[PDB]
């Protein structure tokens, strides 16, 4: 379970991602359920000017004008938003499922769940209990040795953060670059004259008020997501958390003989701190020696 | 079950927000389907005049008019209502959802639950496990009184939340009241798409106008209620100093005149939870006297 | 859930009729926006048809101006008014377990009723363990010490029925005074005479002969439901339910000491009794000093 | 559930397969919607030339033009993408769920899981009935699976075929992705009925189709590169043998046997998921452990 | 459940049936989604001739032409694919759901299940007793009931023969008249008084798409034919009318179990195509010395 | 469920009938989805004649022509198929659902289940106080039910009449379908008289969905013919053996316990019809039907 294995960063990131997906879906829905460009030939008691063009030559005119006079961004913005949202979504689903980094999370979560609600921790401040305590101590030592050398628990996190930050920067730049070229009334000087007669036509993209407005809203939302990502990166460069400073536990437990948590164990403890400040205490409790000997002696 | 600390105000808030969201959804659904503008040129057995304009010049006329004539409010009111309603709904839920502030409320609620159910309180109100449980509850009460009674952080967050809600309510009422007088039926569009189409001035009729305007008033009305609730809210936390309680009535009630008058976060939480069921306060304050510790020790002894 | 016994027949009939009225309102709104509304034509006063010579957008301007300033306020937005009134009635009916004191007292009473209805010791005493009887007795003291001190829940149903009756009267008045304005063929004289060309016009509001009939049906429902609330006046006005006197149980059980409760305990007891005359007998056992003394002696 | 027996050459490939299925679905949907070709007869302040052709002869013109004047790839690209994607999925599907050998894989998985948490495993690292049953299961595995070939060959072909398919897909969707254009120049002979001989056509979904085709080219390149790396891994380890050296030297047991053929292949493949079940299997397969268990049976 | 009797033939048959049903569904979806034959009257600065005929007359022309010009395979092809697919799918999956052998299938399944995880079976094969004796006696009685009568040795044979015949017929028809699914044809309808013109040229819009799904379906039919031919070859090239527990005698220790023939032979031989050792788990009940040893242990 | 109370005849019947319903449904779809008669006015390098009729006068022409020009069978075929299939399906299951005759079948099912595998049955058929109690209870229940049921004929009359009605309906369906199947053609000729309004009197109509209707009707005739053949065969097998008296002659001769007599009327019919599912429950229910079993149970009570 990752409910406790998710800092304050990755609930706001998740909510903003879901909001972006909803915005993109609505934009694409409006793009599909519309009429798009509707162009007519420029003519350079009132009475209308009878253009005298059929209902198929007008379909050809509109088709050529759309994909020869409307810029790149204005015509596919929902697709670009959807793709970038997919990138920022499945760039935060790797380290929880990447190759070789799946079993360790489950093992650590199982250990944390198992070694939490026991009488020994409360009594810190018959044969079955002692045997279970010794088995838990041996398993904890074996697991801590297991996650002690190959530490894919910061490289994955740091890499995910770096990719997220780079994507945020590029997305903001691109979005703010061309969001000035999505206009309503374009002047398509498309030259197909041997068939449809008229030379230059004017065009009026239908959905170009929701396009710019949705682009501004999406740019603001992506700005918030990028600032949150930058702050999360800053927390990753504010203090070397590759080892844990088990000073509070050692001082306020009376069992100050446990080794200091380092590498993946320290990373997991620091992350769990954002959930509840007792899981690392539980691991340290089932990470000592004198208390283990006392448990063995009380087992008999 | 963080429901004990949610007064009648936070109960009406969810319902009013749901009503506003439903109104917005219906409005957007209506604006999506029905053809919006139907504009025609003007003349600025009586036979009908023949304009002689095709079925694409008519669509261009309609598209230009329904983007250069109809005002902003009438064009996009449902979206504004949806955004404002979502913001208002989110604001109230961000008092206990503050990152890292869920712990204090959870501890207070669980400690109150453990204090309101033990038989030790009734025994003191006139074995072996009883004294141990009473002593452990007293120790937990001291620990919460040590940590959960450190600073008035929570009472400094609800005040800000209520102030923000009031400011938003004033803004929403002002904007809607000022600009809900420009959603009209027969607007006049004077657009110079004249060489292309043929005629200069025209009249337009936003089909889904007389409905939307009516809906607006409903929203305005609903908004008032929410704002009004906030008003009474900004009288529970303003007319009295809710950061220093006084459990003198309960102490005189059960006889033990030894439980002190709590202050700061403990006082705020007690005085806020009391309005839901004003009896758990006495039970909670009961496990705050040295008589309880002495009785637990003697019973254990 | 678990509230099936807090409803006399009046509540059940009201729920059924309200569901039906909501269904009718939904169907009405679907019809009101499902098909072609008012169709209007311009009055023009060997056979030969008269050629009006009006296009297919001039006609839509005519129809839209002549079906928003000619049909009366009832005929146009009728189904919406029906839906609004149905929702108002539903909220008025189901607001007995939402207010704070209502929820608290209802929770306490429901818990006590569930505990007592499955009390084997109650049946054992009624035939002529250990501290479970004492726990039940303490729970009963808690219940009829918190709940049985005032009529907090007794005014809620004392006002909700009144409000529902007033609303029923108002609805009958409105839908019966303005139900003669839904006429099929209306005459609209709108002065859109320069744009379209012809001044006066006649209109047929196609979906009228159905809708008007529907209104009658709606009134019929809002009649029967109303009368139901009327009888709910009697059970709240016939004899003072402020006290419940289980005098019959005293003779039928052999223990002439069961208390005669009053106030909100009495109200809830009488109402639950109207749902089923089986909970009172079972719950009376843990309400007498004789049973407490018998349990205390049997412990010895 | 075959979740452990899946190297890095089994996760990214599956994900890219899902992506290919999605791209094909979107393309097929788009071709289902929209209108396709819209063609008009050419002339082989200016009033437009009145073509003056009915509304059914125009449908005849468009129907002829979009059948005799649009290239094979561009006319049916989404269907081809879907078919090729399903084909490349099916081959990988039977790799670990082959028709007539799924029993062996499940048996090996069950035996490995049982051997993972043996009570004597920790004792050797530092009550005989369960150990005896596990020893019997291990003996059954050594008798049946170790003598059984024709399991590594399946995982040889289920990577050999995909490489050829990837090369062919790149080749086919390489050249014929320059003949998916916008405007064509149809010159058909329907002149006695429609009236005009040569006409110009403008396929509607062509730019988006070209973009989606380039995207599918990139994703297929990724999948093919993953397959090529997997094949190179198979061909750059000679991993049809077992050499219990690390677990033996780390435990001290001097009776660890060497597995060949199917057991060796399974060990080498699962050796990417976690290098711990191999130690448990080696411990269960050490005859000194069996002798110690027999002595302790007293 | 009954999946135990499912050789490679059953897997291939189920898969190809799914594929054929998919192709037929995708065809009959488009069979009426788009518009069928668009036909216009032939005329037997370029300027377009004006036909001058209304919309209803054009609808009548199309209706007469695309029912007097398009061949009995170009028009109702998807329905033919669907009918043939249903026949070739319900011809199989009839052994397991036919009265007259459904009880036999149930008895075979129950006998397989009962003599599979017997507590004494572990001891007997590797090296409580009353239950094993009861199961053995019940199995023996069931075998004696099913000993005489090939009520199951001919059902599968006839099903395979039927599928072979249908495969040959389908690969004859659908490959002999796949030369008429075509684009523009020449309708020579005679409706001249009403519409106005005699000879018309037509274009069946979904032509060079049906004539490709046709080759796809012909390939799928060929594949299912190959699988059915191999199954038939397995059926009538080796003597499956009598089993042989030769390996059991030389690999278990009880050299007195007889060879069950007829229905028991067919059921055992078919099961052996899925997992051989399972038969061994029942072979312990095929020796009377096993019952004697069980009685001795119970003694 | 009395699935075992159903011969092969009703195994395929309530299957083939299902198929019939399917065809009907499809037809109804192709009756409401696709179009119908598109009739045009008759005229008794050329240019086409311009009829000069609008898109509503053509609607009135088509509506009158395909209501007074297309015969009754072709106008509504599919509804007839659905109704006839419904009649056959309803008459199919009026045996085990009628009021006042479901009880006997349920009692027979319960008794057959009790006696199918009973330790006393095996003990008597091989060559505990609870065992004796169960055997005595079974013998008492069997003795009660034997007098309870086998007095009338409410178990053979129902099936005989149901088969008779099904055969009659199959005959009628074949007659009607094979009779008026030469009146579904493409080009019918509507010489209607609406000329003061439209303008032309003699017009020709071409029912759009005609050939598909003829093909589906031939299919339905074939399937109903198969069902009729099955009904006829079952009828021959039901009225030739005189199943009102069943004697376990085979069981008596292969067991030698000549104390179970021959049942009569309804019990005989129920046993003989159960004989078409599994001839193992028959001997099982026959075993606890002799004085020897009750006598042995009474002796074992001591």
């Amino acid at each position: 379970a990752f409910r406790v294995l998710k800092p304050w960063w990755d609930v706001f990131t998740d909510y903003l991602s879901v909001a972006m997906l909803m915005i993109g879906v609505f934009g694409c829905t409006l793009q599909v359920m519309q009429d798009k460009i509707i162009c007519l030939p420029k003519r350079v008691e009132m009475k209308g000017l009878k253009t005298d063009l059929d209902l198929q030559q007008y379909s050809f005119i509109n088709q050529m004008c759309y994909e020869r006079a409307l810029h790149w961004y204005a015509k596919y913005f929902p697709y670009l938003v959807l793709i970038h949202t997919l990138v920022f979504m499945l760039c935060s689903n790797f380290w929880f499922k990447f190759p070789g980094s799946s079993s360790k999370i489950e093992h650590f979560i199982s250990i944390l769940g198992k070694c939490f609600d026991s009488p020994w921790t409360t009594r810190a401040l018959d044969k079955k209990e002692g045997e279970q305590a010794k088995a838990l101590f041996e398993k904890v030592k074996k697991f801590r040795l297991h996650v002690e050398e190959g530490d894919i628990l910061y490289a994955m996190y740091v890499r995910q953060t770096v990719l997220k930050v780079i994507k945020f920067l590029i997305i903001i730049a691109y979005n703010s670059a061309l969001v000035s070229k999505v206009q309503f009334t374009v002047d398509c000087n498309v030259d197909i004259q041997d068939m449809t007669g008229y030379k230059n036509f004017s065009c009026n993209h239908t959905m170009a008020h929701l396009f710019s407005k949705l682009s501004f809203c999406y740019l603001c939302f992506v700005s918030i997501y990028g600032l949150t990502c930058l702050y999360t990166l800053y927390w990753l460069f504010y203090r070397s958390l590759r080892e844990y400073s088990f000073e509070y536990v050692r001082q306020e437990t009376g069992i100050d003989d446990i080794p200091d948590v380092k590498n993946d164990f320290a990373f997991m403890l620091h992350m769990i701190d954002q959930y509840d400040p007792l899981y690392s205490k539980r691991f340290a409790v089932f990470l000592s020696e004198v208390s283990e000997n006392k448990l063995k002696q009380l087992n008999l």
